[PDB]
């Protein structure tokens, strides 16, 4: 009976009308510092209209309208943690979209133990176009599996914010999906590339104020993200840093080597161990790549990205799938 | 030698574009829902092009433009707290208003040991009205009066940001203050208000996750609002929320009486004792309010607006100047 629910979708009334300034407040909040999120003229180069938002950015809105499925939906569990996301680039966001947002209930798997659900998120435009498809896997954590009281320092942490089941599905109809295939990438060119090329590696660091900043920005509210007690309540070794905001850090490094953020078509992360950001030493995370596989009749490829930190890895597997020039 | 770089002045290249979903994220974080910060519709039927910004919104983008004034040409304090601000609202701000923003040095006064230090942000619409005028008084704190080593905590702990001295002063030019007179306000009529007539008392409650939010939304990276080791380092009896965040809290309890957040002309608050936010109990600000004066020929008035928790008064004076219907 775990099944019963899947299937369940539902609309937000309000499309999200994506901001110059919200654009650039969330690539600082991700460290991302590539000139098509910042600069008007530059993204113009690159042909976008405006300002392009950080392929991850999806993720803010996606949680303020995923509020009703995770916390009158899915039925079940106390609290929830990110494992797996992939990021479906149909065409780049630029400041001026306005986009309707869904979402559905499409799958929850028991594996060893944990409930894995997964919801996904579209995104259409005023041509009624999916620009970006979210798939956010989650495992749903029950009452039994942290500490007595810790959901009540946390539902007493937490910021405040003002808000019988009838399942719905799904609308029949066809889905338009945009493309980008008119826009020549600003990546390297498809003969200058070579399977089995190995990107340079950078450190990306991470402070407690890096994911204070990453909370409010992306409105999650979760203090795992930024009060030690309670990440320690949780059974965590210290505080965490989110998620999303390693991918977006992983996005940031594909994009510093890749010359455009808009060129990936997909972006998919398996999440491993967290990523502990201490009071002391914060995190430092190293990330990699590697090309996997070329296609020239295309002229795309996959990357694969690694991301470790103080002897583990944070992301299992990892892969970029990119347009070359 | 103080006085050396009054007069300091200096505009941003880059005007801000106030954007809808910025607005209600604003709002959000200062617990404010009026109708004309959220809804498109509400906002019409007052008058307004678009969601109105809530009146402390503009001190999100004024930190972000302030950062040169506090950091390079203020010289010789280590950091700052705000102690008194005053909001001068010439016409309301909507979303879809660009505004290109300007920063000069008022003043710098020394009084019982401590340096008040007030800065000026001017906001100009597109069409060279001067919108908003904000003015910051901060106390500069120099190293010797926190204990050794709460700065290099301090350092360590904010978040990731990447960015010989030559005066400039205000080029001369007249300008032209917008008004918005055309515009009949949703308050009270001015013949059902009286002197001396109280507002009834609303407790507005903060947690430490309210404080986090409001850092990643504002901009604001001190960690004396979110890490409790730091506030104590710096000598405070705990983690305090932010001044502007109260202040926020103040413009929401009256225009949740008033009606009409863009009614305001003027919100004048000198700050008193910090609003302490304990991770056990948080912080339970009690606001009030007292109509001081009015004046028929206008049909506007001044109210008095108080704020207390725990015993403490939060604000010393505090006015709010606005229109009757």
């Amino acid at each position: 009976a775990l099944e019963a629910r899947v299937g369940h979708y539902y609309q937000m009334d309000n499309p999200y009308l994506v901001g110059r300034e919200k654009v650039r407040e969330y690539a600082r909040a991700v460290q991302d510092y590539h000139p098509s999120h910042w600069d008007a003229a530059a993204a113009a180069d690159l042909g976008y209209s405006g300002v392009v938002a950080p392929l991850t950015f999806t993720s803010t809105p996606a949680m303020a309208c995923n509020r009703r499925m995770f916390e009158s939906v899915v039925v079940g569990y106390d609290t929830y943690l990110q494992t797996e996301e992939v990021f479906e680039q149909h065409r780049p966001i630029v400041a001026g979209d306005e986009l309707h947002i869904d979402v559905e209930l499409t799958s929850i798997r028991r594996v060893a133990g944990r409930d894995l659900i997964t919801v996904t998120n579209t995104f259409t435009d005023m041509a009624g176009e999916r620009v970006h498809t979210l798939h956010t896997t989650v495992v749903g954590i029950t009452a039994d599996e942290i500490s007595p009281g810790t959901m009540a320092a946390v539902q007493k942490a937490m910021m405040h914010d003002v808000d019988s089941y009838i399942k719905t599905v799904r609308p029949a109809g066809e889905v338009r999906v945009a493309q980008d295939t008119a826009r020549n990438p600003g990546t390297p060119s498809f003969d200058d590339v070579k399977v089995g090329d190995e990107l340079p590696v950078h450190h990306t660091r991470l402070s407690r104020g890096d994911l204070v900043n990453y909370a409010g920005v992306a409105g999650d509210a979760n203090p795992i993200h930024w009060d030690e007690e309670i990440a320690k309540l949780a059974g965590l070794p210290d505080v965490i840093a989110h998620g999303m905001l390693t991918m977006g850090l992983g996005a940031g490094f594909f994009s510093a080597w890749s010359g455009d953020p808009g060129a990936v078509t997909r972006y998919a992360v398996r999440l491993s161990a967290p990523a502990i950001v201490s009071a002391a030493e914060g995190a430092d995370i190293e990330f990699g790549g590697k090309i996997k596989s070329l296609d020239p009749q295309t002229r795309t490829g996959i990357v694969v990205v690694t991301a470790k930190a103080s002897g583990k890895k944070i992301f299992g597997l990892a892969t970029m799938s990119v347009r070359f020039s």
